[PDB]
């Protein structure tokens, strides 16, 4: 019997694609695990995948999204990312299997 | 696919129409994405247009909805201005579109 | 247009009616404006009209409300009122509505 | 006109009937008023009185839900009463009814 | 009449298989008693057996389900268990049964 | 025997005699008695006496200090008043000493 | 050896001589210990001992730390009670001995 | 008979001189009035003054600290400027007067 | 050269000698180290000793403060114990080579 | 003028040279500049330079310390590390010079 859900949470970072410095950021994962739990080692490693990489965080979120779906196809997963630039708080969230 | 949810959240200021001075105000922006992000550099746009303004919180919050909307167009959008003003503590609400929770 | 959600929230006082004493409390209104918005200096007055009341906040949440729905007619309200009594940590809730 | 909704909060103590010692809780507890409002003063002499009686913290959420739908029968009532023994934080929940009935 | 909820929250360690270190956690379990209270002693007893024990806190929620249900048999269940991993925050959830709907 | 020190804190309100809009404040008061505690009573009387009046609160600060001081006449006060205006949090403190037995 | 200090925080209650009503506090102690601890089950003794007694918060801080003296006798001890009366939070400070640094 | 001492917080923004990018800041100012009381309008334009200013937050607390002394002469004045930077954050302090 | 300064902070338990039953307890120590730092295993160590002994909270703080003087014979050591017993917040400090 | 004091902090990550696994730390520093501060850039490459190493928290601070007295030699200057290792929560100071006394 697998876990119902599981929760994962870690610091990241990225490049900025517009000032093209680092951007820090929190991630969050959530997922309903379907006969497989996505090892934590492996997740770090996606997350520190996009230290280095020109990306803006909104596509950030959908991206761990995607990794984390062909890794261990969950019939849930939200990922949230949040991050701070130019005075604002932003939090980008990317779900697959809510509702329609 | 976009992001199912963005989140922004800042400060700003406007000029109060009672009191004649400045206020200090925290606005929130939720939003559901349809196509384009709105880029943080025009979410700081919008709330800065209104440093200097007179205008009251109840008409700022649906003042930066329609801006909101009229930049990126997204099905749902969800504006909250947070202001503290003679002792009082207020939260304005403007809201398009259907409930996301 | 009007905004589609306000949320007040202030101190007051009022008169324990048993011992006389001044009650003090917190309030928090949350209110749907049907095209009119209750202006802060009136909400702040009718907070206010509670000094020397003698009334239990179980009553005066009600009342309150009552003020609220006389001044600005909304659809919905909720007024919540705090205050701490004999070691209690007391909260009332009025409404009238769904949301 | 009732209130819509109660909530009381407080703490208490009872005695633990395995060491004989003093068992220090906070109780909460909400309800829905239909036609009468517990006094604050009867509530509190409810959670008084399980001053110096022997009661596990299950049995006393239970006992003092009862309590309260003796003395004003409310269509709903939650009591929650929360202590700490033996490094274990626990929450005791006894709850009864519901809207509608 | 017993309660309609209860919720145990505590500290507890394993040894992580992977690098044979003390794997602290906190868990907290929650449950609706049918006839049966689990007594807070048993509780930390069942918490406290994994000291000492090689266990993937992905298990540990498992097993320390299984044992509640099998102490008690409570119609809903619910067991978390957090730690902290490689600089990630991790919380593992372990379900049964629950409250049919509320017709 | 007396207390060493007493702190007081509360709400209160003036008028801001630019704006002649309320003020809304919280002060924060702290003595050393000297035989002579000030009732809660009188300090509740002091500072709602700034109601409707129109003072700066750094002349409020040190007018409850003086207050304060003509009433109890403690050997040592501080008065403390934290507003916020034009979105600036602001505290005044006002001060006085003198000799103990 | 002795420790170099204890700190003790409860919750109590007494009667308000003006309201005649309960009057609920918290109530921080802290001391140097000399050869002896108060046992925990004493000083609850001591709180608890103010329970149905009309006297004033500025009082019970006095009266509590000349409890504390007479059980142990240490070098320093601070009892602070804080409580809330007509919307004012109220600290009332007794100490006694050479202040640490 | 004046205050013995005042404490003033608020939000500003200047430029930063290698992104270009606007650098937002808390400004924390605490002070010992003699004599004179620095005006709370006054206050708030000078850390206005630095909006659309290409300067660095550690320039910016010593140029503030330097202003407030001009204007009002306390014989303690302390600045703390907080911002967040590439993931780090900075607090500059410019501290000027005091005994002890 | 070593760290001017070192603390450590964890839960642990004892056995109540009035009431027989097990006793939880944060611990924190505050030590400077001269020449050696305190394994955390070792730490972590002393303070699982207490699982099972019947001692006071008291004498607790000093008899970890005794082992870490053993341990890494620090010049400054503070021990300080916090529990909850019958409705009061405890809190026991023991201190070695402060002023006497 | 310089400053009168930068505080500094950050998250980053190292190897723990028992377990062999990655640590996560926070670290601040504090410092009195004379005529020279430094820059946030070179701080980050400071504290990222720690990923993948194997260090004991204990070495970072006082390696850390070292690295900012060299690039800016500053009168003080703390460092603290904190971090959570086997349930215990840890933090080291590294600290050197001071405000000279009167």
């Amino acid at each position: 019997k697998s876990p119902s859900l599981v929760r994962l949470k870690t610091r990241g970072e990225s490049v900025c694609p517009i000032s093209k410095t680092v951007d820090s950021f929190e991630v969050s994962v959530e997922y309903i695990p379907r006969g497989a739990v996505l090892a934590i080692e492996e997740f770090k490693k996606m997350v520190d995948s996009y230290r280095g990489r020109e990306i803006l965080h909104e596509e950030l979120a959908v991206d761990l999204l995607e990794k984390v779906k062909a890794a261990v196809n969950p019939p849930y997963v939200k990922v949230t990312v949040k991050s701070y630039y130019i005075g604002v708080e932003v939090e980008v969230v990317a779900e697959s299997g809510g509702v329609p």
